[PDB]
């Protein structure tokens, strides 16, 4: 039994809510919040910009040090950094950005990173401003992640569409 409230059960291990992941993080303080990152950990907009803003830019400062030491991530890859005031840890996961011309088949690899953590609060990878089909992303999530995932989808119309079309 955990502290997530109001989530709609989709499968054995996947749940969903119409909420801002940032506000969910401030309320639950989960062990792991997932960031929808890019390979440079440049947190300008989307989920990343919103999370980073909520940390008063501390996420970006930490991320710049990480990149200076380790270089960029891979598309489909991840790294674990601090969750700052929002969670114990932040798992920065790079889904492919179709609007940048990145390869859609890498979305499954991106979701595989979730399996290294027992419970996660997460956004819908590669959707929104990342340009991929959100129905496809939810499908890949449910078919790839085996650990317990609490998905927050900010857009109300999209949330309703995702629930109503889910198989
Ligand atoms: N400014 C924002 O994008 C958000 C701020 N809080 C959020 N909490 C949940 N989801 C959000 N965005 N996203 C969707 O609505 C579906 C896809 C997902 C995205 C993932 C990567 C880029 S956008 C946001």
């Amino acid at each position: 039994v955990n502290s997530f409230s109001g989530y709609l059960k989709l499968t054995d291990n996947v749940y969903i809510k119409n909420a801002d992941i940032v506000e969910e993080a401030k309320k639950v303080k989960p062990t792991v919040v997932v960031n929808a990152a890019n390979v440079y950990l440049k947190h300008g907009g989307g989920v990343a910009g919103a999370l980073n803003k909520a940390t008063n830019n501390a996420m970006q400062v930490e991320s710049d040090d990480y990149i200076a030491t380790n270089g960029p991530l891979k598309v489909g890859g991840s790294c674990v950094l601090s969750g700052h005031n929002l969670a114990k840890h932040c798992l920065h996961v790079v889904g492919p950005n179709v609007n940048k011309g990145e390869d859609i088949q890498l979305l499954k690899s991106a979701y595989e990173n979730f399996n290294q953590h027992e419970v996660l609060l997460a956004p819908l990878l590669s959707a929104g401003i990342f340009g991929a089909d959100p129905i496809h992303s939810l499908r890949v999530c449910v078919d790839t992640v085996r650990t317990n995932v609490y998905l927050a989808v900010f857009d109300k119309n999209l949330y309703d569409k995702l629930v109503s079309s889910f198989l």
